[PDB]
C-alpha cells in the first residue's frame, strides 16, 4: 500500500519475530550475563547449555546471530515482564550497533575493529541485513520496541543508521557485465568491492546471504531504485543461469557428494563466480574449483556448499507481485 510492502511472510521479519522468544524467558539473566560493556555480545552462544557469563571488555560481534538475537529477545522479556535491567541492556545494544557503523553505512563483523576480514561490511550469517532490520523495527516503534525502551531522538538516530545501511547495500550490489545481481557475503567497508573472509570464503555472489539482504530491502519504502534493485536480485535467484534444475543439497550425503539429482527441485550454490555466474567450491588452501569431490573431507562435511536459498525470497516476491 503506497510504496510499502507487507511484512507478512518477509523472511527478515519472520527471523525477528521468532527471536523475541528464541529461548525460555527464564534464560534472560544468563543472556544478560554475557553482554560486554560496549553493549555487544562477544560470541554466539547456546543459552540452553551454557553457565552464567561474567560480562567483559572484549569486542562485540554480529557473528552467527550474536547481539542482534539477544537484544530482540531481551526487548521482548522487558515488554512482557517490566524489569528495566533488560531495557537498559537493549539500549546499550542498539547504541553498540550504531557506534559500529562506518560513515558509508557498512556494519562490521566485530567492533571495536579487530583487523582482517572482520572489519568488512559483513552480510555473513545475515549479520548486516538483520542488524538493519532490528534498527528499522526500533526506528518505526514496532514490537517489541513499542515500550519506553527508546525515545524519539533514539528513533531518529536509528532511522539515520538504517538509511545509511540501505545506501551501502544499493552501492555494493554487484553489476555483472552491466546487469544488477546480488551481494558477496562480505564487501569492503569503504570501497564497496567483494572481499574474501575465511580461507574457503572467496569473492563471489552469495546464494546464502543475498536472500536476507533482499528481505531487508523489501521492508523499506519502495523507491523506484529500491524496487529495481529488489526485482534484479529476485530475477537473479529465479534464473536458470543461477539455480541447478532437478537437484537438491542433501547434507546427509556429504561424505562424498551432497549435490544430488531430485525431481521437482532446484538447488542454489553458496558461492557463484562474480563474472561467469558459475557455482564453485573452495577449501582450507583457498583454492577455487568446480567438482565438490575434489574437496577435503572435513570442508565438504563441515560447511554447506549449497541449499534451497532462493525458495523463500522467490515465494515472497510472488506474494507481493515482484516477479
Amino acid at each position: 500500500t503506497g510504496r510499502m510492502l507487507t511484512l507478512d511472510g518477509n523472511p527478515a521479519a519472520n527471523w525477528l519475530n521468532n527471536a523475541r522468544t528464541k529461548w525460555s524467558a527464564s534464560r534472560a539473566d544468563v543472556v544478560l550475563s554475557y553482554q560486554q560493556n560496549n553493549g555487544g555480545w562477544p560470541k554466539n552462544l547456546d543459552y540452553n547449555s551454557v553457565g552464567n557469563g561474567g560480562g567483559g571488555n572484549e569486542s562485540g560481534t554480529i557473528d552467527n546471530g550474536a547481539t542482534i538475537t539477544e537484544m530482540v529477545f531481551l526487548a521482548e522479556v522487558y515488554k512482557s515482564g517490566g524489569n528495566t535491567k533488560y531495557r537498559d541492556a537493549v539500549r546499550k545494544a542498539a547504541n553498540f550497533l550504531v557506534n559500529s557503523q562506518y560513515s558509508t553505512g557498512a556494519l562490521p563483523q566485530f567492533y571495536p575493529l579487530k583487523g582482517g576480514y572482520s572489519d568488512h561490511a559483513t552480510f555473513n550469517d545475515n549479520g548486516m541485513a538483520y542488524a538493519l532490520t532490528v534498527l528499522d523495527f526500533a526506528a518505526n516503534k514496532r514490537a517489541p520496541f513499542d515500550t519506553d525502551v527508546f525515545s524519539d531522538n533514539d528513533r531518529t538516530r536509528f532511522k539515520t543508521a538504517v538509511t545509511k545501511g540501505t545506501d551501502y547495500i544499493l552501492k555494493a550490489q554487484w553489476k555483472q557485465n552491466g546487469v544488477l545481481t546480488v551481494w558477496c557475503a562480505q564487501h569492503g567497508a569503504l570501497d564497496y568491492q567483494p572481499k574474501k573472509a575465511r580461507a574457503y570464503e572467496l569473492e563471489s555472489l552469495s546464494g546464502s546471504e543475498s536472500v536476507g539482504v533482499l528481505a531487508f530491502l523489501m521492508t523499506q519504502p519502495q523507491t523506484a531504485e529500491i524496487e529495481q534493485a529488489v526485482r534484479a536480485g529476485v530475477a537473479w535467484f529465479n534464473s536458470p543461469r543461477t539455480y541447478l534444475e532437478g537437484y537438491t543439497y542433501d547434507s546427509s550425503l556429504a561424505a562424498t557428494n551432497p549435490i544430488v539429482p531430485r525431481a521437482g527441485s532446484k538447488m542454489w550454490y553458496r558461492f557463484y563466480d562474480l563474472n561467469t555466474n558459475r557455482g564453485f567450491f573452495s577449501d582450507r588452501d583457498g583454492s577455487k574449483f568446480y567438482d565438490i569431490t575434489q574437496m577435503s573431507l572435513e570442508r565438504r562435511t563441515g560447511y554447506s556448499w549449497g541449499g534451497n536459498y532462493g525458495t523463500s525470497i522467490i515465494n515472497f516476491a510472488q506474494k507481493v507481485g515482484y516477479l
